C-alpha cells in the first residue's frame, strides 16, 4: 500500500558525500575500485580556500569526497565573504566528524522541487534544522536537516554544472572508467532504536513503510511517492548468539551513521568481474563467498529467472540472488570501505517489475537463513 | 670532507611512518600508484585495538601508514596493558597531527646499532625526547626524539617480522607489484630558518654537511658517516619575484615537516612509465615536463653518460638529469601527494661513484636555472 504521503515533492537521489581527512587519496582509491570518473572538482585551484572536494560520477550515481583545509588559508573571511562552494561545511564540524566516525557519508542528497520549502516544511514537521536553505549563484538551492547521528539530509533544487563554484576537470586528468556501476539504489542507516529513528523520519518526510515480504537485526524502510528514494534503517537485536554487526556498527562508528550505500549496476557480472580483478591492486574486497550448498539450492527457487549456465556464472563472483513477489534481486557485498567496520557497499541488480518499478525484489532479506540453511547442509 | 663524526652508529634508513585519518584508503593509493606490495599489518584483525598500520613496501623501500581508531575501544587499557604494536602512538598526537598538517610524515626511522644509547646520546647532545626507548617483545627496542616541526627522528634497532605485533598478510590479499623502485635516497624538511634547524640536528647526531657543488631556497645536507642516510633542510629566502614554494609550504602545512621523499629505482624509465600509465587511474600525477629547449640543450651537458637514443627516451618521461662532479642524476617529481600542495615524492636514479657511494650527483641544485635558462630560451 503506497499512500503517496510525500510532505513535498522529492525527485531522486542526488549525490553522496563522504567526509574524509584527505578527499584526493580517497577519491582516488574510490574511482579505481568502482570505475568511477573524475567529474568536478572544487579546492585551491578554483579559489576554495575552505575545503577540497572532488566528484566522481557514474551512470547517475554522483559520490562527492570533501576534506577541510587549514583554517588559517581563510581566517579573514566571514560567512557572507566565504570561498567555500559547500556554504554548509564548516572545519570544526568536519574534524569533530571524521575524528569521531573515521571515513563515512555526512549527507545523503536528495534533489526536490524546491529545497527551502522542503527545508520549511520539513522542519514545521518535527526535523531538525542543520543548515537553512542557502541560494548558490540564483541557481541552485541548498538546505539540510539532521537524518541519524551526524549524517543529514541534503535537499538540492535547480530553477534550470555539479553545483556553482565547481569547475570541470581537464580531460586529460580524466580517464573514462566505468564498470557498469548507474545509480544509487538505497541508503541504509544503523542507529541504537529504530523506532524513533522511524517516526522521526517518517514524521518529516512522510515518506511511507515499503512492503518486507536469530535474525542479528530488526529493519525497516521509507520511501518516496514513487518509491524510487528509499532509506531503510536498521536496529540491534540484544541477546543473540553472535554479537549483532549492528551494535558492533555502533561501537566502533561512535553511535549512529550511514552503513551502507547499495549501488544497481546494468550488467552486475561485469561489474564484479572488474572490481574483482581490483581488489588486491588498490580497489575494494569483498565479502568470503558462500558455499556452493547455496548455489546447489538455488535451482529450485530461481532456476525460472536465470539460466543454469549464469548462475554458475553467479557462483564464481559469489553474487547472491533472492526474490519478493514481483522481481528478482541479485546482490553481493564489500568489506568495509576503510580502517573501521562500518560502512561498506552493496551491488546490485534488479530484475522485474517491469518502466523499472523502485523496490523490485525486496533487499535480500530471505538470505539471512537462506545462508544459515547453506552453512548448516555443508557441516 | 667526511669527518665521520656520527656520535653513533647508523646503519640505513629503515621506513617512513604516515599519519593518516583512514591508513587504508591512503595505503591503497600509494600501493597502485607506486607499485608497493602489501606486506604486513597491524590492526583489529591483530588484537591492535588502537591504531590501524599498514606496511608497503619494494625493494628495502618500507611505507606504514598508520591512523587511529576509537579510543572508546581501548578506553580500558594502559600503557602497559596496551595493545598498540607502535607503543609511540598516541591518539590526541595523532588526531592533533592529521587536523593541523593534513596527509604527512610523522617519523623517519632509522636503524641504529642501539636504540636506547642512540637515544641517550641524543639527548645528552641536545636532542628533545619523543618518546623513550621501549623493547618490544625482546628483541626490537624503539625511541624517537624530535626532527623538525611535529616530525621525529624514529631509532629503531634489533638484537637478532617488521615489527613485534604485526601479522604479515595473507598471500591472495598480496600481490606483488613492482615498478622498480628500491630504497629511500634522502627525506627533506621545509623549515622557517635552516641555521638553527641545522645547529640542532647536526648537535644530537653528529652528522656532518654534505658538498653541494632568485633561488626560491637555501638549503643544506646532513649525512652519516658512509653519506647514506641523507637529511636535507631548505628554508625560504624572503623577497623573490614568485613566492618561494618552501613559505608556501609552511603556510599551508602549518609550520615545518617534511617535504619531499626521494625514492631511487634501479630503472627510472621503467618505473616513470608504469607510473604515468597510473596517473588517471588513482596513482600519481607528475610536475609539467620541462620545455625541449631543456632537453636540446642536454646533448652538449650528459652526452657523454646517455645515448641520444635515451635522452629522447627522457623527454618522453620528462625526466631530468643534472651532473655534480663524480657522478650524474636522474629525477622526477610528482605532484603533491594529497589535497595541500606540501609532501611529494621525487623519483631518482643516481649513476656513477662507483659499490655505490651515497650522493652520486647531487640533488640537482644545477636545475634551478638549467630550466630557468631554458624557459628563457623558449620565448
Ligand atoms: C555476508 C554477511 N551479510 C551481509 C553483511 C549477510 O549475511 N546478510 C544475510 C545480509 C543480506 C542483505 C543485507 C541488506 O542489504 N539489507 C538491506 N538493504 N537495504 N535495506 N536492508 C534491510 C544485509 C545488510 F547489509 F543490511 F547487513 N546483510
Ligand atoms: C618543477 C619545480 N621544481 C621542483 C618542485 C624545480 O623547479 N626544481 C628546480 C627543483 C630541483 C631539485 C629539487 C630537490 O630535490 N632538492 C633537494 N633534494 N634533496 N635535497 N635538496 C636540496 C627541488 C625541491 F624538490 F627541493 F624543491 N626542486
Ligand atoms: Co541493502
Ligand atoms: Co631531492
Amino acid at each position: 500500500k503506497n499512500p503517496k504521503s510525500d510532505k513535498f515533492k522529492v525527485k531522486r537521489f542526488h549525490h553522496i558525500e563522504f567526509w574524509c581527512g584527505d578527499a584526493t587519496n580517497v577519491a582516488r582509491r574510490f574511482s579505481w575500485g568502482l570505475g568511477m570518473r573524475f567529474s568536478a572538482k572544487s579546492d585551491l585551484s578554483t579559489g576554495n580556500m575552505v575545503h577540497a572536494s572532488y566528484l566522481l560520477t557514474s551512470g547517475d550515481l554522483r559520490f562527492l569526497f570533501t576534506a577541510p583545509y587549514s583554517p588559517s588559508l581563510s581566517a579573514g573571511e566571514i560567512k557572507p565573504t566565504t570561498t567555500a562552494s559547500i556554504p554548509s561545511f564548516d572545519h570544526g564540524s568536519c574534524r569533530s566528524f571524521f575524528s569521531s566516525h573515521g571515513l563515512g557519508v555526512r549527507a545523503v542528497a536528495i534533489e526536490v522541487e524546491d529545497a527551502e520549502s522542503a527545508f520549511s516544511i520539513s522542519v514545521a514537521n518535527g526535523a531538525i534544522p542543520s543548515s537553512p536553505p542557502i541560494v548558490l549563484n540564483e541557481a541552485v538551492t541548498i538546505a539540510e536537516v539532521k537524518l541519524y547521528g551526524d549524517v543529514v539530509l541534503r535537499y538540492v533544487s535547480y530553477k534550470a554544472e555539479f553545483l556553482p563554484g565547481f569547475e570541470r576537470v581537464e580531460d586529460a586528468s580524466s580517464f573514462p572508467l566505468d564498470y557498469g556501476i548507474r545509480r544509487l539504489d538505497h541508503a541504509v542507516g544503523n542507529v541504537p532504536e529504530l523506532g524513533p529513528a522511524l517516526t522521526y523520519v517518517a514524521g518529516f518526510t512522510g515518506f511511507h513503510q515499503f512492503a518486507e515480504f536469530e535474525s542479528g537485526l530488526n529493519s525497516a524502510v521509507l520511501a518516496s511517492n514513487d518509491e524510487m528514494v528509499l532509506l531503510p534503517i536498521n536496529e540491534p537485536v540484544h541477546g543473540t548468539k553472535r554479537k549483532s554487526q549492528i551494535q558492533t556498527y555502533l561501537e566502533h562508528n561512535e553511535g549512529a551513521g550511514l552503513q551502507h550505500l547499495a549501488l544497481m549496476s546494468e550488467d552486475i557480472f561485469r561489474t564484479l568481474r572488474e572490481m574483482r580483478k581490483r581488489s588486491s591492486i588498490g580497489g575494494f574486497d569483498f565479502m568470503p563467498s558462500p558455499p556452493p550448498t547455496y548455489y546447489q539450492n538455488l535451482k529450485k527457487r530461481v532456476g525460472d529467472v536465470l539460466s543454469d549456465d549464469q548462475i554458475k556464472e553467479c557462483e564464481e563472483l559469489g553474487i547472491l540472488v533472492d526474490r519478493d513477489d514481483q522481481g528478482t534481486l541479485l546482490q553481493i557485498f564489500t568489506k568495509p570501505l576503510g580502517d573501521r567496520p562500518t560502512i561498506f557497499i552493496e551491488i546490485i541488480q534488479r530484475v522485474g517489475c517491469m518502466y523499472q518499478s523502485g523496490g523490485c525484489g525486496g533487499f535480500g532479506k530471505g538470505n539471512f537463513s537462506e545462508l544459515f540453511k547453506s552453512i548448516e547442509e555443508y557441516e
